[PDB]
């Protein structure tokens, strides 16, 4: 039952100037740490729930185990994302992809921030795999709700678009913050999530 | 641990003519017992998921088990809120409570009738119990969403207006349903339940 | 300007054994009338609203025109969808491209056949264009939201899963009114619809 | 058609220390203001759709309507909520409907401060009138949906809890926002919403 905060692959300030540690460091160790927490003590009331066939709690607990689950699972997800050494485009198939499916690198970032841009309220822009289909898709979700889990999509690359990622640098300029996060993408991250799932 | 279809305490056409026999069997021998069966079966995958800590399976089962597992909390309740000696008013505290809080006897039921009849596709009519304010309240809920897990209020009379519920005997016209159930209501069940939730 | 309840095509009783005349006759000239009439009411009112500048009435009126709208653009729809003559598979680009987004023609039932039976409660199974990405696409709404107005996609086929859709003649099997709807699907509208939106 | 951002009855800096001044003037002149330009150019997309009786494009709006209008309408009411000669308790009938309702000021505040911390994501907690009832009620709301658009409740009070009304003085930590806020409330504007519905 038992999550844990994963710890950064990198220093707090070493995706600076482009997003600065103070946000880092709020991010990590106080958003995500909420979430793994109260997600430990919802998993830990659904245990008790569904080891005495108690329906209505399971369904009352819901909102917080996707609230907080899905707040852990996409920021792990996010911490990923990005690296100091990041930035560029990416190469070998992934690009090829892109081109497939969005005719060009370019069109794709155009459309993942319109996507971003456009969440009303909190939420999350993502690209992701279409097992089914076997092509990528852009997708948008609304608080901490996962890719995976209500979509069925496999995340590749995710885009935190809360206020509390961006507005203490950029404040409400969301355009400002999603420019200066292609600079900091780990392409080869998203590499390694796309060629997983394609066997 | 594991759930089980209730058997209904009358006959399938002991409400008849207001709900005829044909309505009470597919609806308690088939519709809710898929229910149940459901939920078992969802239960028991969400028991796998929880014990190799997999939020992204937990999440991905949340409307089989709202769905299923209110679909079985609702129709045991409505089982037990129906009767072929029902109809007529309720006595003591829960009267009084209904005149407290809304008017009248014949007030209240204009107002379940019309958040009944109001439901935009399937879903349930409830008179509830605030048990933090004290008084009783009136509440609509779509598809199978429960009124405890959803709302926190205590259910105590439901009124299920899923076109199956009625369509093969009352057509189109949900009001001509509404106003045959009132013949049908269990009072006595209804008064149990307010006065179980009152200290 | 005001909206009218369309003719149907063919008589009633055209489409059996397949749906009956009687659920036919209520679909169009009961339920479909409810929602055009509705709809006629609730666009006065939000012109009201929208002259006044009123926008707390302007979003109060959202539910009402979304289920009475949608609900007469969708049968609009299906009439259309169906036919006497219709059944088999189609010819041309629309096959074509049915086996180049789906596999095959039969894989394609398989999928749409899938997500209407999987409709919790009230909803829609459709067929739809995406023309951005210029391929086929399945997705199911709930209710009475409209294909185009709620996800961009040009609806081509779609499945009233509605239980007032089938209930008369295949009670609560499903499956046997998604098997018995392929024999009346009207190739030729949904061709046309295809071909309507390709440049 | 023609909405107008609102004046502020003060200086940006009238509500420090509880609410900085630099946090007034961007939730003022950025995040209204912004809601304002496209409430308007929503309104008029709609006035067209509706002239021509294009349903899907009814539809289509509705979430920018509602995002747009009900953001308006929330900040609107948001800053006359608020005063530098704000604080304290309310007296009259008021503070007697909230000890009748609630009990006390003091378990009304932990009640509106519970929901308040509680939103998950973007929303408001609000104070509001049943007037159904004729009871106070306590309730939270996503995003920018309006109050008495989305449940009926007249509003009394609102608290802004989107992350952009309190990150940049309180960070995170939302419980010291909402600590502070109290100290700024105009309760004899809350008085007058509430007084205006008791003929
Ligand atoms: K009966
Ligand atoms: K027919
Ligand atoms: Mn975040
Ligand atoms: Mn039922
Ligand atoms: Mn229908
Ligand atoms: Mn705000």
């Amino acid at each position: 039952m038992k999550h844990s905060l994963p710890d950064l692959p990198y220093d707090y300030g070493a995706l600076e100037p482009h997003i600065n540690a103070q946000i880092m460091q709020l991010h990590h160790s106080k958003h995500h740490a909420a979430y793994v927490n109260n997600l430990n003590v919802t998993e830990e009331k659904y245990q008790e729930a569904l080891a005495k066939g108690d329906v209505t709690a399971q369904i009352a607990l819901q909102p917080a185990l996707k609230f907080n689950g899905g707040g852990h699972i996409n920021h792990s997800i996010f911490w990923t994302n990005l690296s100091p050494n990041g930035g560029g485009e990416p190469k070998g198939e992934l690009l090829e992809a892109i081109k497939r499916d969005f005719g060009s690198f370019d069109k794709f970032k155009e459309k993942l921030t319109a996507a971003s841009v456009g969440v009303q309220g909190s939420g999350w822009g993502w690209l992701g795999f279409n097992k089914e289909r076997g092509h990528l898709q852009i997708a948008a979700c609304p608080n901490q709700d996962p890719l995976q889990g209500t979509t069925g999509l496999i995340p590749l690359l995710g885009i935190d678009v809360w206020e509390h990622a961006y507005y203490l640098q950029y404040k409400n300029v969301r355009p400002d913050y999603l420019k200066a996060i292609w600079n900091v993408i780990n392409w080869e991250n998203v590499t390694e999530r796309y060629m997983a799932c394609k066997k």
